[PDB]
């Protein structure tokens, strides 16, 4: 095929042209972002009953909709977790693949079925139906230094003037709210209905029917009569658009005239729908605007439109009000993805400069310079054929491919160089010679390369998608690398190649067939040697810290706030006022800025927890490692130890927001009997306890769950209240009104429908004594309070309660101890699973799932891998005994990458096992060429597999060396690497140049001893 | 016709007449599945010992053996063949009638005091300042 | 096939002469003889 | 039913138009709403976008806006649905 | 092009005073003028 | 009496049905037993 | 239309450049498919 070239080059630029153009169209059409899709398709229906305990909640929300969540397709499981703040989260996880819309229209058409067993204040308050996905493109925060507007007015003003703009620009698939817009407070006084003799109930009838909206007909409307000439709609009622107008509403009239307005009993004003959540900005009021990237969209752009669509609402903003960015990623994946186009553009030129250093013909080296490229834009459109993105995996792909790219054109570069300055042929001929000595070898080589990357694309699981990435930006790199080699360099090498430091290259080559001859005269020691490698390795791999991706110090990291059971809004602050002034007092010069978030955290969303986004200054103001996230992050919290109030830790956000920490597991206990709450609690201690016992394998093993906490419970006598006349519902909605608000129904505010809610006002309802300050109205206008028909006491109760596959369970977490793998901890947790009380039972999910699903299908493709890379081996020479002398090379490139790991004190990663794959494809392609060309030598020549291999190694050192110093100085920087983004590019760069080290300075004296070793076995 | 589609219309389409449905028709539940119409398999429980009678085995088949079964993969429908428990209030018309009470009455009594109501919060937000507690309020429970 | 069924009819008029309304009239002939659905309960932890 | 253009304007198209923002391979989108009450938001997409898609995105997108939406609407009942824009036929019936 | 609307306002104030609620107004304007839809009939078999 | 959906294997199905009825089993009260009267899938088992 | 109006001429130049590879790669030449692409704008002015 090749051959086919060499006569006819202007057919080969011609399909080169196709490819760049194909690639350079691609690059434009490729997304970009920082990750693709790794975790499995889930949805979250989220409800809110307002006022409720975790256990209303799921009896009467939670378990009702998840009776009626089957006849989905593809569900891998749920889970379900009731807050004691009213809210409903149920998260259903779907299998790997299966499409997302189709999950979620399914989900909210079970949940539309299921809407009308729902309570009315949950179906007022809507139960939304949405996909989860990557946390955040980008946060915006607004604030207002003035201090005139607070978080309320800020938070409407993003409501009304930001959101409908925002979600406009491309690329936006979603928006969120950090806070909640304006809503009437009709705050209740129980002191004035009780005098004016009203009752809460009153209130919310009069609201109710003094503000709807009613239907009202036409003038001269069909049919008409004769000799109608008129036609106008009319308008009857419409509803209240301004507080003094709310204020004047009629509640009663007593007898005398009183004429008693809604103002006169209550406080009527603009405030929140919600004021669990209180953000900050440094302190000062402010709100946010969580914003997502579309499913198909620019990360560089889409990011940098909203910067510009905020930058011309700036002019048209109130005195004070400002836009501040307290999260983004956007800088970060555009400075990783530079570094990576630099690192490409580097090995490019490094690999021109060696090659003339070693070719001193200026001419040849061009021809890789123009072929490398080339190769390289056509895998943006092998990306762009499969839907693929710019992703970080992708790129740094590419990265370790390069360095296949470079010495697959200077293999055959040199072999024309070689054949035309030892024979002295016109450049055609020796191109052809050349051609025809590596003909199959490539072909060879690249079906065994395919045979290594592509299972590893089969992988199932969240990590399935990681590996695929890899395995496809590598594959169709060598199999476009592969066709470049056999048509552009060809007809490069023919029509741009001339016809017609080595001096002690000469004697170094000349020393080292002697050292190859010295060794082939005792083949016994160079054997055992290899043995003890391949202990080594083994010893080394089975002793190597495991990690799923290595945490990047992004520019910002968290803060956690957990303040004990029973604690206020208040009690949050000036504990989450105390880490904020740490961090912008002791930490001025490397913290930016800080967005204290109040009542929200990590666990719950209680009042007792809060979450601190710490954004870093830029790496440029960031110097030295101890200023880095991980230097930040241990001082903070060790600085933080001092406050015996809270539990406050500082961490730094994974590298993939979604699952981390493949060391541990995700242990959950199920409740198979209805044996109750306090029953699996006692067996979820039992378990910690036991757990607790073996310090050993398993560490710290802790509940993701909040233990129970004391509740105010009201138990009204029924006898009672039917003996005073006081209806149970009456006080029902009486109490739930004034301790836990009503929405009652909607008003306009300006142009826009907001809730009207109505509540006791603050002072009124802080104590259990405070229930002495209402009264009922009985049926005969007789008010009796609540000390009279009730009593109240103090039980126990969990405040957030978690279902599992629609039964009670209890999460539990954990990890293995250092030196143990992951699934030798969980037969260790099912084992002391098996000895708890009847009827609790117990199951795996998120990571744990995907670990236990999958099995152990690794070594199965590592073995289908090997049998097909020695069935093409075995093809492309012709004795079966041939390719072991290739396939037993593994071991002396992955020792090195071992050594440079263990050295480093790396950990065996994604970007790691890639590399080791990388390095492990290079070594064998060189041993496939030097046999090759043995096994010719031996064959065309008839030599005595002593001299042949001789001249074969003598002839292959010189492309070795070459790629080798090309590849190594290629991937220096990535090694010596310390600036932003320098922790996935470190990973990935030291263990391909420790692997490659010596996969070249001692493979080169062992496969000609493997070679003459099985020549002389079979 | 692809399935999910043809379900996802129809199922569009019937919620525009859902709300014209007695009270009655939507709080007992109108499902819409794609299935075919034999039965793939029959799942038959059955006790050794005398100790539950058909209506035991029935209730224990839909509380635990039915919810997950029709949420595995490829199920599109399971048909119980019995009933879970329900509380039955069998009324007896002559002591109705001695009490002077109707069916009216027992329901909304039953409605009355079988509600899981809603009580808010101590200390709930927004909060006064200077606030040491916050904890849940239990105003009733639904009959166990 | 057709088959036989109890056609009951409830006289308007007289029952408003009686003093009941036609509400609890099919509310108890509903109820009685048919099962009437009232709200639900918590078995074993489980809604019923 | 019973509010005019203006009224209907802002508490139904003004909530709906906007949460129509990630969907895909969508060209323009225009919406009406008259004094009957009625209001149409169509959503003209790209042409070859898959229409039964297109569709149940609209629909998932649109379920995140009924919470927002008065309750009036609610028992009327939101109808999305895939639409041309001109008849293909008309078939009249007489009385001879 | 823009048209001429007729505008009803009621003084909720007055109507109490006289005995008659919003609730009753309300729906005799919009049965009177409007037209409101009561329920369903069987008309040859079909619902209408 | 389970009927799968429109589409569905019929084997892997029946697999993953019974699957959860093994995992269900350990958590029988004492003397339930599950037996299969209408099992449809071995005969095409067994066909193959 | 003004879709079409703003495409049209990508899509005349991305025929062009298909055109002219694809000769020159058939015919070996450069110059080939120059002399070819000069004729080009005859046969466009007759349709103008
Ligand atoms: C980019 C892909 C374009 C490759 C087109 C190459 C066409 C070509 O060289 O023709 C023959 C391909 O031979 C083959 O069968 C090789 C497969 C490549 C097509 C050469 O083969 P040939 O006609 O010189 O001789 C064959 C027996 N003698
Ligand atoms: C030969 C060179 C190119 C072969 C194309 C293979 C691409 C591929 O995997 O095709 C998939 C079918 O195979 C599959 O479903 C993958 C299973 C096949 C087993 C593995 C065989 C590897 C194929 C050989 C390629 C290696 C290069 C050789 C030089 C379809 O998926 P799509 O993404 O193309 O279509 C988008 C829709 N999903
Ligand atoms: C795609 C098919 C691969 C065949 C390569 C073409 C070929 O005949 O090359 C020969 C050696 O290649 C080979 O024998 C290399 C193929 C190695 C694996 C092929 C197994 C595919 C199933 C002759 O090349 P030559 O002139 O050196 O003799
Ligand atoms: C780019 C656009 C494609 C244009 C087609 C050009 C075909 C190659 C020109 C030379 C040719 O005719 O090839 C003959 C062999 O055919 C072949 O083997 C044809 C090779 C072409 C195969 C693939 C073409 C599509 C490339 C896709 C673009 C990416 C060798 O003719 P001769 O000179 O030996 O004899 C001539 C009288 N007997």
């Amino acid at each position: 095929m090749p051959n086919f070239f060499i006569d006819r080059p202007i057919f080969a630029w011609v399909i080169a042209i196709i490819i760049m153009l194909a690639g350079g169209l691609a690059i434009l059409k490729l997304p970009v972002a920082q990750y693709p899709t790794i975790a499995p398709p889930a949805v979250t229906i989220s409800a809110s009953y307002p006022g409720a305990d975790a256990k209303t909640v799921q009896d009467t929300v939670t378990q009702v909709i998840e009776q009626n969540m089957n006849g989905i397709d593809n569900l891998m499981y749920m889970s379900s977790n009731s807050d004691s703040t009213g809210t409903v989260q149920i998260t259903l996880t779907f299998e790997s693949g299966t499409d997302a819309d189709i999950a979620q229209v399914q989900v909210q058409n079970k949940l539309q079925l299921a809407m009308p067993l729902l309570p009315q204040e949950v179906q007022q308050q809507g139960v939304s139906v949405e996909k989860s996905s990557s946390s955040f493109l980008m946060v915006v925060g607004v604030i207002n230094t003035d201090g005139t507007m607070t978080q309320e007015d800020i938070s409407d003003y993003v409501a009304a003037n930001m959101k409908d703009a925002i979600s406009r620009t491309s690329g936006v698939g979603d928006v969120q709210l950090f806070g909640s817009q304006y809503a009437m407070r009709i705050w209740m006084n129980p002191n004035e209905l009780n005098k004016f003799q009203l009752t809460p109930v009153d209130v919310i009838t009069a609201i109710k029917a003094q503000n709807a909206q009613v239907a009202a007909g036409q003038l001269g409307g069909t049919p008409p009569v004769k000799g109608q000439q008129l036609n106008a709609s009319i308008i009857a009622q419409t509803r209240l658009t301004s507080t003094e107008e709310f204020g004047k509403i009629l509640l009663k009239v007593n007898q005398d005239g009183s004429r008693v307005l809604l103002r006169d009993v209550a406080k009527i004003e603009l405030g929140g729908e919600n004021y669990d959540i209180i953000a900050e900005f440094n302190g000062q009021p402010a709100s946010g605007l969580g914003i997502k990237l579309a499913t198909g969209a620019n990360a560089l752009d889409t990011a940098a439109a909203i910067r510009a669509e905020l930058a011309k609402m700036e002019p048209f903003f109130p005195s004070g009000l400002k836009i501040v960015y307290p999260y983004d990623t956007t800088p970060f994946v555009k400075i990783s993805i530079h570094e990576v186009v630099k690192t490409l553009v580097e090995a490019i030129i490094l690999v021109f400069l060696v090659m003339y250093l070693f070719l001193q013909n200026f001419r040849a080296t061009l021809i890789p310079t123009i072929a490398v490229p080339v190769v390289l834009l056509g895998t943006f459109a092998v990306l762009a054929a499969f839907g693929f993105s710019i992703n970080t995996l992708t790129m740094f792909g590419m990265v370790l491919a390069i360095g296949l790219l470079v010495d697959d054109a200077i293999v055959v570069v040199e072999n024309v160089e070689r054949v035309m300055a030892e024979e002295g042929l016109p450049p055609k001929e020796a191109t052809r010679k050349s051609m025809g000595q590596i003909q199959g070898a490539l072909v060879g080589i690249a079906m065994v390369l395919s045979a290594v990357f592509v299972p590893m694309a089969f992988f199932g699981g969240s990590t399935g998608a990681i590996y695929r990435q890899f395995s496809i930006t590598i594959v169709s790199a060598m199999a476009l690398s592969v066709l470049v080699a056999l048509i552009l360099t060809p007809a490069l090498c023919a029509t741009m190649l001339k016809p017609i430091f080595n001096r002690m290259f000469e004697k170094s080559t000349h020393h080292y067939t002697d050292s190859v001859g010295g060794i082939l005269r005792s083949t016994g020691r160079y054997l055992v040697l290899y043995l003890i490698i391949v202990v080594g390795m083994a010893y080394l791999f089975v002793r190597l810290p495991s990690s799923f991706l290595p945490d990047e110090d992004q520019g910002v990291f968290m803060t956690m706030v957990q303040l004990p059971a029973g604690a206020t809004q208040e009690r949050t602050q000036k504990v989450l006022n105390e880490v904020t002034h740490y961090y912008l007092t002791k930490e001025k010069n490397n913290v930016e800025s800080v967005f204290a978030v109040n009542g929200f955290g990590f666990a719950g969303r209680g009042q007792n927890t809060g979450i601190a986004f710490v954004s870093l200054k830029d790496w440029a103001d960031r110097p030295g490692e101890e200023n880095k996230v991980e230097a930040i992050t241990m001082r903070a919290t060790r600085a933080f130890s001092q406050i015996k109030d809270a539990m406050v830790f500082a961490f730094n956000l994974p590298a993939i927001v979604e699952l981390g920490t493949a060391t541990g597991f995700d242990f959950e206990l199920i409740d198979q009997a209805g044996l109750g709450h306090e029953k699996l609690t006692q067996a979820r201690n039992q378990l910690l306890a036991e757990a607790a016992k073996h310090p050993d394998m398993l560490t710290s093993v802790r509940p993701n769950g909040l233990e129970d906490t004391p509740q105010f419970k009201i138990d009204i006598d029924q006898e009672k209240a039917q003996a005073l006349g006081v209806s149970i519902n009456d006080i029902n909605t009486t109490l739930g009104a004034a301790w836990g608000g009503s929405y009652v129904n909607d008003f306009i505010d300006r142009g826009r429908v907001k809730k009207v809610y109505v509540m006791s006002e603050a002072k009124y309802r802080m104590l259990p004594d405070d229930i002495g300050d209402w009264y009922v109205r009985a049926a005969d206008g007789q008010m009796v309070p609540f000390s009279a028909f009730s009593s109240s006491r103090w039980e126990y109760g969990s405040p957030r309660l978690e279902r599992y596959n629609g039964l009670p369970s209890m999460e539990i977490l954990g990890q293995a101890a250092p030196g143990k793998s992951t699934g030798e901890a969980m037969e260790l947790m099912e084992q002391l699973a098996s000895k708890l009380p009847t009827g609790v039972g117990y199951d795996w999910t998120g990571m744990s799932y995907q670990e236990r699903l999958s099995g152990n299908q690794a070594p199965s493709l590592y073995a289908i891998s090997l049998i097909v890379v020695f069935l093409c081996l075995a093809a492309l020479y012709e004795s079966w005994s041939i390719p072991f002398s290739v396939m037993l090379v593994v071991p002396l490139g992955v020792i090195g990458a071992l050594l440079a790991a263990t050295f480093r004190g790396l950990t065996n990663d994604v970007y790691f096992q890639v590399g080791l794959l990388t390095t492990i494809g290079l070594s064998a392609k060189n041993a496939i060429l030097i046999v090759e060309f043995a096994k010719d030598l031996m064959d065309k020549e008839g030599k005595g597999l002593i001299e042949a291999t001789l001249d074969a190694v003598r002839m292959r050192l010189r492309p070795i060396l070459m790629t080798s110093l090309a590849f190594i100085l290629g991937v220096m920087p990535l090694v010596i690497s310390t600036g932003a983004g320098s922790g996935a590019q470190n990973a990935v760069g030291t263990g391909v140049m420790g692997g490659m080290v010596t996969a070249t300075v001692l493979a080169i004296f062992f496969v000609p001893v493997f070679f003459v070793v099985v020549r002389r076995r079979f």
